[PDB]
């Protein structure tokens, strides 16, 4: 009930039915403590990742309007860029990313290969930029120029991270919800937290539909300090569009992420080594790496609330593996 | 079907979808079956067959699996995960079916994953024999300590194959159908929508289109598998086997650039990632057989998309 003003939007269909919620046996048994994972990376379009659900809404926006073509930006290995181009040659949308390498590196297979191939195969137009020093007015000046020439854009900030975008993540807490029902009692779930989206919509739709559960956002890119006022504001901002209050406070650890966003590191490889050897699952060096180094650190350090069963989200990335291989 | 042992690796039928844009251009009715979402390790066909055959391995109480392919094998690199994933020990006896020196095409995609799921490589100069072969090592591997169980290349035996039977029977849920358009390789594929559509879709036309034979190397193979399927389902199987052989020069593992525009048009009108080695060539044939009126009719055509999409990494920018 709480969540029902969410059928006021329209939205495209994309992802279909929920995806799994699997318990991770081998990994439970290693790490001590029930861990479950919510498989939002194998959406179907695409190589999938949590993208999918931000755009079914941005979408469906950006075709009541009008609009032909989507803009949006990213780094080179951007998994957003990628699931927002391939939406696009979906719908036979017109599409330009504007790129970054924020990472100043100059390894062929990530200037060339991974996300950043599948734009080429979308026939996405790239439009490459020094820095993403201010995406949200650097996405304005691209549209302006797109419009004169007669295009008609819609500008999906980076990540899709907007109160409409994050309406995605607030049904995925639905679907959760639904499949924990007399299934596991969730003490805690973990996510990666980037552009904020995903942490933002789960925190809202938790918070109604899980209250005593804990959410812990693991940032890729940023301090608590610096990351907590974005995931508050679009919390806050999501709460308003569904008519309801967000009192819940919004937890962050920033200890996994050094050196910076987009550079892999050790307990991050070690994550994915983990996951791949325990479970045959497919995490990435950006986000999803380094959010279960998190996971892990935080049962080892005893950081979470309680000794109970972790749900990680799962938001996608693997095509950066081939990008980051062998070095950057 | 409901008689053989399985694990479930899969779950809900894969979707089956209307592909509007590239029926549009096409100027005939497209559907594809997403078999390349299924959810373990990027996905295919071949998780189907694993569901059956490695559920055969822990009724032998098996510790080890043991398969082959070319380095950058979409078979291999789910029967590692899935190896991974169980908790037992994978050997993959891998072939350069190509001769390339390519970095991506030697170290990346498929390959790259392999070495995520700890799977033990042995090379070889060539899979000349690849049933006796895989034969040999099950017995060293056997030898120094563990309890090993062969899956045979793309494992394409009868038991693998019911895998494919129970696509069929998705396809046929799922479902005014004219024909059904598949890679044919190692056979399995084929041989068991053969059987499955045989039964339950018997006005289809099922193509396959070679990705490695011609058709007078490829027929008796799915032929047999055929037969042999229907035994074990104690169904009989008439259906004449159909392929189409020209679209995949100059060989298994090459990409060709029929193959390369499939991929790329799937890609910008819908948005699907097919592969180099075995569904672009496939998808190249289904467009052909639009181009030559090589199809019975006119009506509405499946692709069976069985996966492969991460050697695209590998095949990057050339091998
Ligand atoms: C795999 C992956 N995980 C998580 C994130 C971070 O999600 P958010 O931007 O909603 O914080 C991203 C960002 N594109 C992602 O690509
Ligand atoms: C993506 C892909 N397509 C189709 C095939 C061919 O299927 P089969 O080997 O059962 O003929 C394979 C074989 N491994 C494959 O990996």
């Amino acid at each position: 009930m709480p969540l029902h003003h969410l059928t006021r939007f329209p939205r495209l269909e994309f992802i279909g039915a929920p995806t799994p919620l699997e318990y991770l046996p081998r990994l439970s048994d290693y790490l001590g403590r029930e861990i479950y994972i919510k498989r939002d990376d194998v959406t179907p379009i695409a190589m999938g990742g949590n993208k999918l659900r931000k755009l079914e809404f941005l979408v469906a926006d950006a075709l009541r309007e009008g609009a032909d073509t989507l803009i949006t930006a990213g780094a080179i290995q951007s998994n957003h860029v990628r699931q927002t181009a391939a939406v696009a040659a979906k719908l036979g949308l017109h599409c330009v990313a504007l790129l970054e390498n924020p990472i100043g590196t100059t390894a062929e297979n990530y200037l060339t290969n991974g996300n950043r191939l599948l734009l080429d195969l979308f026939n996405t137009q790239i439009e490459m930029c020094d820095a993403l020093t201010d995406p949200d007015a650097q996405l304005q000046t691209l549209a302006t120029r797109i419009e004169a020439q007669g295009f008609r854009p819609y500008v999906i900030p980076v990540g899709g991270s907007s109160a409409l975008g994050a309406m995605g993540y607030v049904e995925s807490a639905l679907e959760i919800a639904q499949q924990c029902e007399e299934v596991v009692g969730l003490s805690s779930v973990v996510v990666a937290s980037g552009s904020a989206g995903t942490h933002a919509g789960l925190a809202v739709g938790l918070e109604h539909l899980m209250p005593d559960v804990e959410l812990i956002g693991v940032t890729v890119s940023r301090s608590v300090a610096e990351q907590k006022p974005k995931v508050i504001a679009l919390q806050q901002a999501i709460a308003g569009q569904l008519a309801l209050t967000a009192t819940a406070d919004i937890h962050l650890w920033d200890d996994y992420f050094a050196p910076g966003y987009g550079v892999p590191n050790d307990a991050g490889m070690e994550a994915v080594k983990l996951l791949a050897s325990l479970e045959g699952v497919l995490l990435d060096p950006v986000y999803t790496g380094k959010a279960m180094a998190g996971l892990i650190d935080g049962i080892s350090q005893k950081r979470f609330n309680d000794d109970g069963p972790i749900l990680f989200i799962h938001t996608g990335g693997a095509p950066a593996l081939f990008a980051y291989h062998p070095h950057v």
